[PDB]
């Protein structure tokens, strides 16, 4: 399986895209209630519920653009401090910071994800992730909860009365669906397995990072192409047609018709697809690129190239 | 379908424009949160609602000129270094280099999309679009997101104090469409394929790419002509007239009430009309430039005469 | 056995996690008829009831988000109180008031489980847990009772009356088990002790210690590796599918299946394994780590170094 996969990628970075697009196609289930905003309510808007059959307006809540990826991007940087191939000691060689000018132009966070800063420039991202919606309506997917705000004596008061103004926050129902296309453009086999390690291996999502927000990343499918298949709205809308809108239904079912559902939209999708890996093969895909995580060689292994392409590429086609 | 479309299109790029247009009538659907701006707002401007139900005031969003032009565009260049009729690398034969120093003067890109070096020649592009509008009013088409860049410690704290690296940024919603016009002058068949190619292939349109910003063109019309034809404004006054505001139907009443709109408008411009492809022979058409699209062998061939054709172009009428 | 172990973490808390993580599972078992709510009613959530042999009929209850923080959190400050390393006393030199503009920014606790001052100073916290859900359905884990209120005299026995305030209210029934996961990022080895301490001694839960609400914290393993092990939603769905749904056989037979779910869960997830412990290496930890709980003269050299180390990292990276 793997071994055959190397023929599809890159042999180092190349200056512009060729072309080569890996998509990963997704459904992000939520589990113990992730918060997504960029105000005081969750963010939500107005779709279509389907393409063709259900047809009327539908409210739905959006993980909006960066909530989808920066905690894929951060969990990626947590190993690669963990395998020493960067660090956050201000006084090492090997740093690299988050947000600000000290972070590096080498490491396999900064090429594959971007960064930007004035003084040596800046690089574009090669995964791209798109904002994402949920399958079913907002109004059937969500609950207000009031937060308690106690004090160390272990009641309510300072004393004579209790604290003024106990505050609600808005939070998103476990067991709804977010279908999620990301995709990784001009990527090596290392870089896959980089990026496809990020996607498996995060979990934390939501607002609440310490508190809320586990998800499960059940990718359904893994896609070679040479341009952009489906957004992830098109996706979602598709997806509820094929079930008429009865989405209380189990979540391995929901994984079978993604699946499904992404090969009929593939089949008139304006792209050449070199590998479509789906079910039975993506199991024996996934399990294996398991087996080169929870082990510490066969990973020093391959992020030590990686950090050696991503440094070639680097010094060949980024700052100097 | 597509065989009987050659008999319209030149044997060769001609030295001058001999008047076989053909005009692509789309539906650009917003999938994700588009960004279109030019200096750190979203461009919009105050327009005629429509040809009647009048006012001077309605004001709408703008998809600026070149930000739909050089999405289609650069996926051209993309799939020709993918089939390996150009190349990124400095010391190559087929070197092509975008908004350069230098680049070359002979594939399908420069000869179709246009070229311009201050030591050398230029080429004016056989592809014409306007700016695109929306159907509908900017206050009911956009929302603001804030979005804040924290230490990856988790919090804006940088080790006592805030550095508050926060700012808010203007966003165009999903299901808002801007009705477009593109046009093609003087091609040759594999030329229209490649340009036709493009509108269908690309996604990722506004600023942000690798966050948001993807869109379904939903092409409505081909229209094989003797002349210009009517601005995507235009066709935006006479689509909000059809619908007379009403515009939160879906997207298969929006698809079909544009072709109803483009035919009666195609009655009014003072050009012959060789062909239109409308409805059910336009999703013939375009299912067969899918079946190109999706074979290797096909795509490699067309698009490899196209090379030869913009390379006969080059060395006889074009830069040399 | 445990000074092994000891080399499993760092010699100091880092700027930034460098990627080691130990997590703790455990099923909570309750008796004493609890409340997890503070709002209106006992929360619930429709679920599937496991991952196979599964429908999605089961609404369970669920312990919101801070409903097994806090407890933990305040036991534990109660305790780093009473062993003499902080105060609630108003204008010592020690002091850490849990709320407000006195809080402290050095404390293990203010380090460990967080804080925010509004403005002014936060740092994330360093422990990580999400809303756990039980075991079985609310209708098979569902008692009610009533409010009566003698506040001063309180009898009316000849005349047959009982105050404004008399209502029925929902009690989670005995035997039921709210199966959790939690873990700390980037510990030093006397802050795991204080933290696996406050996971162990903590008894009461909800907003109060008279009346309802005692629990019995049955640890059934500790893992430590280098990323987020399964939500906790997966664990109790996983759980029931393998005990089949009937769960009316004895506690016992719930602690053994969990270590035998964990040990299959644990290897399908894509993240190295330090160490794992569970059974005969589990219990001989447990009472090892107890005996420091039980012996201060030992306790409050642990302690006393932790503080000297949550200071250390507080005046080095957190709050000058």
């Amino acid at each position: 399986m793997l071994d055959s996969l190397k023929s599809q990628f890159q042999p180092s970075f190349p200056r512009l895209a060729s072309g080569h697009y890996v998509h990963f196609l997704m459904l992000r289930h939520s589990q113990s209630f992730p918060v997504f905003q960029t105000d005081g309510v969750l963010n939500t808007t107005r779709t279509q519920a389907g393409l063709l059959e259900k047809t009327d307006q539908l409210s739905r809540l959006v993980m909006f653009k960066r909530k989808q990826t920066t905690p894929e991007r951060l969990a990626g940087r947590e190993l690669l401090r963990n395998l020493g191939l960067t660090s956050a000691d201000k006084s090492a060689k090997n740093l690299c910071e988050y947000n600000g000018e000290g972070s590096c132009k080498q490491c396999p966070d900064c090429i594959l994800y971007g960064f930007a800063i004035g003084d040596s420039g800046s690089e574009r991202s090669k995964v791209y992730s798109d904002s994402a919606f949920s399958l079913g309506a907002y109004e059937q997917s969500h609950r207000s909860f009031t937060f308690n705000a106690p004090f160390e004596g272990g009641t309510m008061s300072e004393a004579g009365v209790m604290r003024s103004a106990i505050n609600e926050l808005d939070h998103i129902l476990p067991e709804v669906t977010f279908p999620t296309v990301e995709s990784l453009r001009d990527a090596t086999y290392e870089g896959f397995i980089y990026v496809l390690g990020n996607l498996l291996r995060t979990k934390r999502y939501g607002a609440q990072e310490s508190r809320t927000g586990t998800m499960k990343n059940h990718l359904v499918g893994i896609v070679f192409a040479d341009g952009e298949i489906f957004s992830n709205l098109h996706l979602t809308q598709a997806l509820y047609d094929q079930m008429g809108g009865e989405l209380n239904k189990p979540i391995s079912e929901l994984c079978e018709t993604a699946a499904t559902v992404a090969q009929d939209l593939l089949n008139k999708e304006p792209v050449r697809k070199s590998e479509l890996i789906f079910g039975a093969h993506l199991d024996t895909l996934l399990q294996e690129v398991n087996d080169i995580y929870q082990n510490d060689a066969e990973l020093t292994k391959l992020l030590g190239s990686l950090y050696q392409q991503t440094q070639d590429y680097a010094t060949e086609f980024g700052a100097l």
